[PDB]
């Protein structure tokens, strides 16, 4: 060290305009004898001066941790523009560069699909609810159950995997009890990515 | 080198019976100084002489690769024995041993639903049929689909994902022409786990 590593935004930061997408860069194996860390930041080459520094917190192996937050424009982020990190520390010889941007590559819509329980799995008390999403290009999405505006809770989603045709799919299912899908509560599955209009669908199912 | 790989069955090899299911023992970097190589195979440390070696095979980089197939019981490699190459070659100070087994942990049944296509998805010239396994453990898995006891080989498997039980899900689809699911042929999703009363289910749908 002094290593580097630098972290984009999250999909649904860049996606919705109202969050705050950050890319994050964080700096380790700062030493005691030269704990200075100059951040500068560039956009497509660019140099810009609004990065929050937050002040270097000690880890307990005895060198301290460095964090710089960069707020980035959705758009900025969602028309590739690179985002450059330079570090410079007395330690380390030459000035570590390290520099993100989205994942390249043709946007395509995903299809949202929402599956009902089966018949058999109705015996049991818990239930499952699956969201399909496929067919969407880059991978960065976030898939999400809710119910009446609010998050629902035991689900799991994993990760987009390739298809054959180089797009990206995934599932979600969400675990209800009996009882609330037999009443007629509507629970929905709520899909995020930059090639919806909008960049949001939702899609809803009930008995 | 020499560095010596060792490789388990796959589940479907250990859970069908019929089927074949091979630990395989592979050597690289071995020398033209020093091409002798001695395989020793034991299982739970006690020495078995059932492998079967293959000559060694010359690559481009003027090394050999040799290779050990030990063929297993599928009921020793469900109980959970250890298998141990060892490996002898005068260029080595000393013998590599490798050791496999299967991985541990309570046994739990998987739950398998299959899920017939949205209606929304009748539009396009292809379709899906989900099937759904969840409550697995360990993640040792073989989901296939089919029709007509004939693969259906167009599909996609998520890999098992760990649920907050400790169990693992995972989904699988099969995309269909639309034409065939209208049509009325069914569609089967075959899961093989050693949990399972024979080591495997077979969920079915259709159009009704
Ligand atoms: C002293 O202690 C230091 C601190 O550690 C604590 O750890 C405790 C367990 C314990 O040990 C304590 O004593 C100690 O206090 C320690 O620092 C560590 O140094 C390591 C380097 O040796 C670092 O390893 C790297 O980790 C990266 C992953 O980081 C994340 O996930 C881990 C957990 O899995 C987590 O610990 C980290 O904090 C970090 O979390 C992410 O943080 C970011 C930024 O905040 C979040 O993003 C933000 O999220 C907010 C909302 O919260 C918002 O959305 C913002 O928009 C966004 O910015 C993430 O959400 C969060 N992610 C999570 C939780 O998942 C790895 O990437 C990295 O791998 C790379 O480098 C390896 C070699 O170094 C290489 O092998 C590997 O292949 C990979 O290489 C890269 O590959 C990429 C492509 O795949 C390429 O693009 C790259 O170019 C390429 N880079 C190369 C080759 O360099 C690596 O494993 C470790 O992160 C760091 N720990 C922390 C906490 O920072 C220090 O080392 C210790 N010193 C000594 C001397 O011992
Ligand atoms: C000279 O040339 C040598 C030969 O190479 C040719 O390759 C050409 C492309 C070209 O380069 C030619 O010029 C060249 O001739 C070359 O040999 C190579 O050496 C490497 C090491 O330096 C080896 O790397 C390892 O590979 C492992 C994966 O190997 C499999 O997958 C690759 C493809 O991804 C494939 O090429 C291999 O053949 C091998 O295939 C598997 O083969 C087995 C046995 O047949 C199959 O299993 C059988 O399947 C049948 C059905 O067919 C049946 O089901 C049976 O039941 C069953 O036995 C598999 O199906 C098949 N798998 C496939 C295709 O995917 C890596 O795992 C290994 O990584 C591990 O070790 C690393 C460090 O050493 C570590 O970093 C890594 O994390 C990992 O760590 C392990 O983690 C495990 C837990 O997850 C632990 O259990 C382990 O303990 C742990 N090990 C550690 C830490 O060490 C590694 O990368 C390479 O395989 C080998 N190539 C061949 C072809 O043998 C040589 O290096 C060259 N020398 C020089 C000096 O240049």
């Amino acid at each position: 060290g002094p290593s580097v590593f630098l972290f984009p935004p999250k999909p649904k930061d860049t996606l919705m305009i109202s969050r705050t997408p950050e890319v994050t860069c964080v700096v380790v194996d700062v030493s005691h004898e030269d704990p200075e860390v100059k951040f500068n930041w560039y956009v497509d080459g660019v140099e810009v001066h609004n990065a929050k520094t937050k002040p270097r917190e000690e880890q307990y192996n005895s060198t301290y941790r460095v964090v710089s937050v960069l707020t980035v424009l959705h758009q900025d982020w969602l028309n590739g523009k690179e985002y450059k990190c330079k570090v410079s520390n007395k330690a380390l010889p030459a000035p570590i560069e390290k520099t993100i941007s989205k994942a390249k590559g043709q946007p395509r819509e995903p299809e949202v699909a929402t599956f009902p329980p089966s018949r058999d799995e109705l015996t049991k008390n818990q239930v499952t609810l699956v969201c399909l999403v496929t067919g969407f290009y880059p991978s960065d999405i976030a898939v999400e159950w809710e119910s009446n505006g609010q998050p629902e809770n035991n689900y799991k989603t994993d990760p987009p995997l390739l298809e054959s045709q180089g797009s990206f799919a995934l599932s979600s299912r969400l675990r209800v009890d009996k009882s609330r899908w037999q009443q007629g509560n509507v629970f929905s599955c709520s899909v995020m990515h930059e090639a919806l209009h909008n960049h949001y669908t939702q899609k809803s199912l009930s008995l």
